[PDB]
């Protein structure tokens, strides 16, 4: 029912079965023990389920281009068997795969990093070495070498990565390129590197080889490029020999969100659409395309010739086969949380997925029939229970999922109500449908007791959490409201608010209470307006002259925490800054190193910088953490019954949804 999505594309010398490309994703397996074998199975499954063309994670052409010391690299015929193992696994399934050639430029977290000029990145501790003319020529030959090897390894093509602020991208902008050389100055010299790279690659591999160039169409940084430059380069790259041009949005330094959940679906399709007609090469659009209808609509509307989807393939390898068979409701949607994927590879760990713990770990987490069937009982329909339930039932076990609420979801029913997190609705729709599919007997409105119902071979407690009630003097005062009272029970909240407890929930509560109106997470034009994106792309880096336009918060909010470190420091590495910037632009205040005296009619008495203060607030919201709820933990052990604890009722400290699901999933696959 997605005609455009599944239409073949003729590339002259070969054909792609459909218009879907699995976007490049550095998984961290590239430079891992048995990565070759794990990536092979990782990719084969996506190819087995329809992906027309896959683009591997970025791989360095030389040594100065790696991402982190010891990073993935392809510069020796010796590494061919590695990749051969991968291309062959994909080909056996009837798919295709291209290798991305990426040189991280001034972004590599390594001392020997090289760039067009000696200009330190705002997010890198190292100062790059300004490349010399002869070094650049060698790099250009290195890219060709890289492609030669990829082709030898059996890849269907390569992607020359010229965006996100990496090396090639850096040569293009005057923000990073200040050379007086022939590789700097006017735009014609600045393009020289990108064009020369693709031209050297084309010559080296011949005509029958797919060459993708990921063009940066929206830098999102001061002194970035203009649309006129974007167009000239695109046509230049076409003439250089590229087969396909892919879209690149933003730089890592960009202070505007490009892939996180607050980013609306298909938020940047309009950008790729602006290039249409300026080149004859097929164009791929990307970012936050996680639904078959959205992708199909983008294609049918003519926004692009192909759509790229990276994270959705971590979330569900069967995304396309389900789409093509009318089972879109069974798609485990990527919610753009970045928690298990981007946040992890950023700290040098293997990427995974919050809703799919098996992502990039399918070989190490096999789903065997069933050691031997059993009649199980799961208490709690939160992500912990849900993950275990459908995974155990798909194994053959009989599962009975109980939950005191009128609907499955647990805390996710609160999370989904936070502006910029409505994507959570999808995960619940998915589990709701998978319950039916795997045969899980669901029983809602059931508050289970250690006695009431327990004739099960084994029990799996996935009960929740108990919000923390800080022992502050006057904690029962009328002004005091827990986060549940505000978020779940919609309790009235005055104009002036003090929030006790920063970190996760505290930030979401503040997002909610400061919401100026409708969320831009569902309004492309609004999102672009709030973040200062220039729709004409005529401004350098596509930044509107008037800058950001985040509305004022309808309320006066102050967030507080006792630790002295910067509030929000413990949030997700790639998403915390977004929320922090949003809140601060809305006028919310965040104060560290706070001591709470008491709560009375005068408000909230505290101590800041060693001086007492009275916060004349209309309400004090408690977001002071959680503690595990094990109500049935002992009543079950004191009843000689085998019981298991997963998710929040086992650990509440740093137990978010990822640990919850991975835990329930691990139990489910073992039991
Ligand atoms: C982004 C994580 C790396 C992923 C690598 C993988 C490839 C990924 C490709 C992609 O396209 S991912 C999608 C697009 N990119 C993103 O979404 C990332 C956006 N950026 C971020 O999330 C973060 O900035 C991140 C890079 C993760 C972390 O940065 P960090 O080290 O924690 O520092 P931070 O917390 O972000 O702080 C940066 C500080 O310096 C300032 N700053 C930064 N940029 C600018 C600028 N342009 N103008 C002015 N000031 C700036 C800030 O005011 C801030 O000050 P402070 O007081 O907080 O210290 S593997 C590559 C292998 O070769
Ligand atoms: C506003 C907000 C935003 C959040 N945002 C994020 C985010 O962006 N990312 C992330 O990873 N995590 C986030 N979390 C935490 C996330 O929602 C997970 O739900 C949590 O980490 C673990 O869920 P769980 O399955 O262990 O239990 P829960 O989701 O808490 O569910 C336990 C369930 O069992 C039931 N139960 C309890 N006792 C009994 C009993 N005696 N009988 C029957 N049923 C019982 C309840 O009905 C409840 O639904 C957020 C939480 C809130 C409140
Ligand atoms: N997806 C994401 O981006 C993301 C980001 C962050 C967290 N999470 C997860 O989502 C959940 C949200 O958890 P949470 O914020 O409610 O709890 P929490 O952040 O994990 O921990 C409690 C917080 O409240 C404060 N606090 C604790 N005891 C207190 C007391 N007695 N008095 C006053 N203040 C106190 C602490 O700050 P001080 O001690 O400094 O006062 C601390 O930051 C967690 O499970 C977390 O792992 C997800
Ligand atoms: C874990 C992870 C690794 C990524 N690695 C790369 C990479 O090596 N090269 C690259 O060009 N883009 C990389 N990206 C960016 C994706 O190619 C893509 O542009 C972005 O995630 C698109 O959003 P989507 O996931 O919503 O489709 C990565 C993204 C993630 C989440
Ligand atoms: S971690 Fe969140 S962002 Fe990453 S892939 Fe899974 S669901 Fe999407
Ligand atoms: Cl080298
Ligand atoms: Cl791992
Ligand atoms: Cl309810």
């Amino acid at each position: 029912s997605y005609p455009s999505l599944f239409a073949p594309l003729d590339l002259g010398f070969t054909t792609l079965k459909n218009r879907v490309l699995m976007g490049s994703m550095h998984t961290g397996l590239e430079e891992y023990p048995d990565g070759a074998e794990r990536l092979a199975a990782f990719y084969a499954e996506r190819a087995r389920h329809g992906v027309a063309l896959i683009v591997s994670g970025g791989i360095a052409p030389d040594l100065t281009g790696v991402g982190m010391e010891g990073g993935a690299m392809l510069n020796d015929a010796s590494q061919i068997p590695h990749h051969r193992t991968i291309t062959e696994a994909v080909h056996q399934e009837g798919g295709k795969i291209a290798l991305q050639i990426l040189h991280t430029g001034r972004y590599s977290y390594q001392p020997h990093l090289v760039a067009p000029s000696a200009l330190q990145a705002p997010i890198n501790r190292f100062v790059p070495h300004e490349l010399s003319h002869e070094e650049i020529l060698q790099l250009i030959d290195n890219f060709a070498r890289c492609a030669q090897l990829a082709r030898e390894a059996g890849y269907d093509g390569v992607e020359v990565m010229g965006s996100e602020g990496y090396l090639i991208n850096e040569f293009l902008t005057l923000r990073t390129n200040q050379r007086s050389d022939q590789w700097g100055g006017d735009y014609r010299n600045r393009m020289r590197f990108a064009v020369e790279v693709v031209r050297a690659v084309r010559e080296r591999v011949g005509n029958d080889f797919i060459i993708i160039y990921r063009l940066s169409m929206l830098d999102l940084v001061e002194d970035g490029g203009t649309f006129a430059e974007t167009v000239e380069l695109a046509q230049a790259i076409e003439a250089a020999g590229a087969t396909i041009i892919n879209t690149g949005i933003g730089w890592h330094e960009a202070r505007i969100p490009t892939i996180a959940t607050p980013v609306p679906r298909g938020a940047f399709s309009w950008v790729t659409r602006k290039l249409k007609g300026h080149v004859s090469l097929p164009l791929v659009t990307t970012n936050r395309i996680n639904d078959p209808q959205v992708a199909d609509d983008i294609l049918s509307r003519g926004d692009a010739d192909m759509v790229s989807m990276a994270r959705p393939f971590l979330a569900d390898a069967e995304l396309l086969s389900k789409a093509q068979s009318g089972r879109a409701d069974e798609i485990n949607t990527c919610i753009g949380c970045n928690q298990a994927c981007l946040d992890q590879i950023f700290v040098g760990k293997v990427t995974s997925c919050l809703v799919n713990p098996r992502a990039c770990h399918e070989t190490k987490m096999p789903i065997l029939p069933a050691v031997q069937k059993k009649n199980l009982a799961v208490v709690g329909a939160g992500p912990a229970g849900l993950a275990f339930a459908i995974n155990a039932a798909a194994r053959g076990h009989q599962v009975t999922l109980f939950d005191a609420h009128s609907e499955i979801g647990g805390q996710f029913n609160i999370a989904k109500q936070i502006p910029g997190k409505e994507e959570f609705y999808e995960t619940l729709r998915y589990y709701r449908r998978m319950i039916e599919v795997t045969g899980v007997t669901l029983k809602l409105n059931h508050t289970v007791t250690a006695d009431q119902l327990q004739a099960f071979d084994e029990t799996i407690l996935a009960s929740g959490i108990v919000p923390r009630t800080p022992p502050i003097d006057g904690i029962d005062h009328p002004k005091v409201l827990s986060y549940l009272d505000v978020l779940r029970d919609k309790a009235p909240v005055g104009n002036k608010v003090a929030i006790i407890g920063c970190g996760g929930i505290g930030f979401d509560t503040a997002m909610y209470l400061s919401q100026p109106g409708e969320s831009t997470s569902q309004n492309i034009a609004g999102f672009c307006n709030e973040w200062g994106i220039d729709s004409s792309l005529q401004q350098a880096g596509g930044l509107s002259p008037q800058g950001m336009q985040i509305p004022r918060s309808p309320r006066q909010i102050v967030m507080l925490q006792r630790k002295a470190s910067k509030p929000g420091q413990g949030l997700g590495k790639t998403t915390g800054w977004i929320h922090r910037t949003t809140l601060l632009s809305r006028g919310v205040k965040m104060i560290p190193g706070v001591s709470y005296q008491k709560i009375d009619d005068d408000g909230l008495h505290v101590v800041i910088n060693g001086e007492t203060q009275v916060l004349a607030v209309d309400n004090v919201v408690i977001c002071a953490g959680q503690e595990p709820n094990r109500a049935l933990a002992q009543p079950l052990i004191d009843s000689g019954k085998t019981v298991h604890l997963i998710g929040g009722c086992d650990v509440a400290m740093e137990l978010d949804a990822r640990r919850a699901i991975a835990q329930g999933t691990r139990l489910a696959l073992e039991i």
